[PDB]
């Protein structure tokens, strides 16, 4: 069966944000899932302050060095969202440095969100099994096995992001079924299958289901539709 799933919100005004944190919290969630509302680090005094709902957990967004990780430790934030996927694509950010990154996170005992995925160029030239495979190995490289009891995998083409083209369902339980044999060889069939790997890229409460439906989705990334009500629509197709 799934492991349980992940409904994550990647983050305007702190006004719009309050009320949907309101909304948030008001929203009555009747199945396991856990719930994350990561955002920039000055937004974390206040979403810390305001965000009251059981299920959900806030997390900061790519936090590196060794006192970052500190102060926020120190500040009650225990989960990370590393976007390596678009660092990548634009800034030629390697696999080396996510890799010291989840690394050094999981070490502190953050919980980890690493962001992974192909180009527009790759995915044409039939590259994409190479690339995302290449990824996720550089991480790989660097955890024992124990670690990846606080890591999840966020497969996130670049093209999805921002673009209203969604992967298809087909499309993600592939790159999605990719990952999870990798790392049921190479690592094991326990790890493997308590793996949370979701997909990100254009998710909407609309589109959201099917896509979930799939064998190897385990939830979604957000960024978007996760600033409006929309939200919750797709909170409440993680079942």
């Amino acid at each position: 069966s799934k492991p349980q799933p992940i409904a994550a919100a990647n983050w305007g005004s702190q006004q719009s944000l309050s009320e949907l944190i309101d909304l948030f919290n008001s929203t009555s969630i009747n199945h396991d899932v856990q719930c994350v509302v990561a955002s920039t680090f000055v937004h974390l005094a206040m979403t810390k302050e305001r965000l009251s709902h059981p299920k959900f957990v806030i997390a900061a967004q790519n936090a590196g060095n060794a006192d970052a990780l500190a102060s926020l430790k120190d500040f009650g934030v225990n989960w990370i969202v590393l976007g390596h996927s678009e660092r990548r694509a634009y800034y030629g950010e390697t696999n080396e440095i996510v890799a010291d990154k989840v690394a050094a996170a999981v070490a502190s005992g953050f919980m980890v969100i690493a962001c992974i995925g192909e180009t527009l160029q790759e995915r044409e030239s039939g590259r994409t099994a190479v690339v995302v495979l290449t990824q996720i190995a550089a991480i790989a490289k660097k955890l024992k096995k124990a670690d990846w009891a606080k890591v999840v995998i966020a497969y996130e083409p670049v093209w999805a992001i921002g673009t209203g083209k969604v992967a298809t369902p087909q499309q993600a339980q592939e790159a999605h079924a990719l990952i999870r044999s990798w790392v049921s060889s190479k690592i094991g069939a326990d790890v493997a299958g308590e793996l949370r790997i979701l997909y990100g890229g254009s998710v909407n409460g609309k589109n959201a289901r099917t896509l979930y439906q799939q064998r190897d989705v385990n939830g979604f990334l957000v960024g978007g539709a996760s600033l409006k009500p929309e939200f919750v629509d797709i909170i409440k197709a993680t079942q």
